[PDB]
C-alpha cells in the first residue's frame, strides 16, 4: 500500500504488502507485521515484535521496547507477540519479555489508550481496554474483556479475570475475580461489573447465577474454602460459575476480598 | 516566518505567514492556524483543528486526534477549536469531538503541562491550567481560571466552576463549585481557593462575600435547596455570589458536598 | 561513532567523537555531551544541557525543556546538569532550572522509567529510580538510592533521604526520612526500606542500628526533639544513624510522621 519515504525499515523486517507505515517511523530487524496493519508517524517497532493483522499503531507508539528491569540482559532476543485488530494509541508503550521463552503477549481486539503502558512479561487475552495513562506492571495477566482504569497500580503476578473492572485510584495486590469491579486503596471487590455483563449480552439468568456464586463466596459468613466447597456440592453449574470456582482454586497470590 | 523543510504540511491547510512550524511536524488538511502561533518539532495537528493566535505547541504535542470512544465513526469531520495564547507542552494530547455539532473547545491563555490530556467534547474557557500528566475525561466542562492537578479522575459530564482547584489523588463525581478547592477520594469541597482568589486580585470584601455564600450553603445545618433560597431572600448580591447560586441551580449531576 | 544523517545537531554543541545520536533527534546549542553517551531517535536535548559519560536517552526523551512555571523568564540561559551512567527511558522529560545559579541536577546511575518527569530545580544524587509515569514536582531533592513510585505527588521543597521509598498512590508533604518507606494519602512512614537495605549489603548490625534509631524517634511516646536528644546522649553512633539525626535536625519542612 504505502510506506512513507522517510520511514526507516530494516531490510530483514517482514511486512505484508498491504502494510502502511507513516512518516519518521522506525521498524527494526526481527520484526514481522501481518496484513491490514497501519503504523502512523513516529512509531517505533523494536526487534522481536511479531504483529498480526489489522492492527493500528498511532503516532509515537513504541512496541517491544527493552524491559524496565535492571537485571535484564539486553543482548537477548526476547519477544512481543501481538494478535489481530488491536489499537495502540498515541505514545502507548509495550515492553518485550525478559526471557527467550517468556514473551509479552497481547491477543485480539484490545484497546490501549494514549500513554498507556504494558510491562515486561504481561499476558493479555482479547478485547481488553487500558484507559488513558493506564499502567500495567510486569508479569500481570489479563483474561478477556477486562477494563483497566488510569491511576491504577497492579502488583506483579496478579491475574485479572474476564469481564472485570479496576476503577481509578486503586492499588491491586491480589487477583481480581471475573465479572467483578474492584476499587479503592487498599482495594476490594465492591460489586459486579453489571455494565460489562449487560454490554456483553449476558442473560438475566446468567448474571443472576454469577451474583449467586459470589453471594456464597463473599456474603455468607464462611471462609472462601468453605464457600467454594458449598458451590461445587450444590449440583450442575454453568461455565461462568465453574470458571469463578477455578479462578479462586488456581489463584497464586490469593483473590481480593470483598468490601 | 519559518517552516522547517522536513515538516509535512498538507497544501490545503491554512497557515498565516508568521506561523512557525518545526522539524518533523505533521499538519493535516482541514486545519487553520492563525497569526503568531509556533509549532515545535514532532507535533501533529490533525484534520478539523482550528487554532487561533499566539499559541505554542511544544515537541510531540498531538492536536485533534481521534476520540477514545469505541462507538465513534472515524469518517466524520469533527473539530478541535483552540483560541489564543494557549500553551501545549511536550506530549500533551487534545482529542477532537464526536459529533459534527460538538467540537472539543479550548478558549484563551490556557496552559496544558507535559503529557496532559483533554478528552473528546471537553469545553474549557480561559486561563485554566492542567498540571503534569493531568487527564480530563470526555465531556468535562471547565470555566475560567480553574486548576486541575495530576492524578485526578473527573467523571464525564462534570462542570468545574471558575477559580476552582482539584488537588492531586482526587476522584471527582459531581460538579466542582466556583472559588473552591476539592480534594480526596471520594472527593469533597475542603475549603476555598484563597490563593487563586488573592492572585486574581479579589478584594477582601469580595472574598468574604464568597465565604459567606458557602457558609449558608454548607455550614448552616440546612439542605442545599433551603440555603440557596435563604441567600436569594437576603437582598442584593454581588455577581460572584449570583454565579455561585446559578451554578448550584443549573447543576446537571449535582454539586460535590463539603467535608 | 555514528550520528544519523537526519539528526539536527547545532554546530556549537560539543559532542565527544564516541557519542551516538539516532534518527530525527534534535540537539540545540549550549549543549555538552561526554564520552559513551547514546541518544536514540526523536530525542530532544535543549540548550543548557550538560551531560556526562555513558548516559542513555531512549526514544522521545526530552532534556532541559522550559520550566513549567508561568513566571519564568524564557530568555535566561538556565541549565540541566546530568552526570554519568544514567538511563532516560521513552518520553521521560527533564526540565531545566529557573535561575542562572540554580540548575536542575542529576548525579550518576539514576534510572528514569518511561514517561517519568523531573521538575525545574530538582536535585537528585546517585542510583535513584523513578518508575513508570513517576512525577517529581519542582524543587524536590533526592539523595541516593531513593525509589519513587508512579502515582506519587511530592510537595515542592521536600527532601527524600537515602535508600528511602515512596509507594504508589501517596501524597508527600514533608520530608521522607532515610532508610524508610512512606505510603498513603495523607502519607506516613510505614516502616523501613528493608529490601533496599538488604539489596545494598547493609549488615544485620547496621540494619538493627537503623531500626533502633527510629524506635526512639517514632515508637517511644516522646516528641521528636526529645528523641533526637536521647539518641545523641546515648554515646557513639554509626554514620547511618548520625545521618538520620542530622536529616531530622536540618529539615526545612519537617519530617513525615509515622503510622
Amino acid at each position: 500500500m504505502k510506506i512513507h519515504p522517510t520511514a526507516i525499515i530494516d531490510p530483514k523486517a517482514e511486512l505484508h504488502e498491504s502494510v502502511e507505515v507513516g512518516p519518521y517511523s522506525i521498524i527494526e530487524g526481527n520484526v514481522s507485521i501481518q496484513e491490514g496493519t497501519i503504523i502512523e508517524g513516529h512509531v517505533k517497532i523494536c526487534a522481536g515484535s511479531e504483529i498480526g493483522k489489522f492492527n493500528r499503531f498511532h503516532q509515537g507508539a513504541v512496541i517491544g521496547v527493552m524491559p524496565q528491569d535492571l537485571g535484564f540482559n539486553q543482548q537477548l532476543l526476547t519477544k512481543t507477540v501481538i494478535g489481530d485488530h488491536n489499537i495502540f494509541r498515541e505514545y502507548s508503550n509495550i515492553h518485550k519479555g525478559t526471557k527467550e521463552d517468556s514473551p509479552t503477549v497481547i491477543g485480539n481486539k484490545n484497546y490501549f489508550m494514549g500513554n498507556s503502558h504494558v510491562g515486561h512479561d504481561c499476558i493479555l487475552g482479547n478485547n481488553n481496554i487500558l484507559t488513558h495513562g493506564a499502567v500495567l506492571a510486569g508479569h500481570v495477566t489479563l483474561g478477556n474483556f477486562a477494563f483497566i482504569s488510569g491511576l491504577v497500580a497492579v502488583h506483579q503476578f496478579c491475574f485479572v479475570g474476564d469481564y472485570s473492572m479496576v476503577a481509578g485510584l486503586a492499588k491491586v495486590v491480589q487477583d481480581v475475580p471475573p465479572y467483578s469491579t474492584v476499587d479503592g486503596n487498599p482495594s476490594t471487590v465492591v460489586g459486579l461489573n453489571s455494565v460489562g455483563m449487560k454490554r456483553a449480552g449476558f442473560s438475566p439468568e446468567v448474571r443472576n447465577a454469577i451474583k449467586h456464586a459470589y453471594k456464597v463466596i463473599y456474603h455468607s459468613g464462611i471462609s472462601t474454602r468453605k464457600a467454594l466447597d458449598e458451590l461445587e456440592a450444590s449440583g450442575n453449574l454453568i461455565e461462568q460459575v465453574k470458571y469463578i470456582i477455578k479462578f479462586f482454586r488456581d489463584s497464586d497470590r490469593g483473590v481480593t476480598n470483598h468490601r
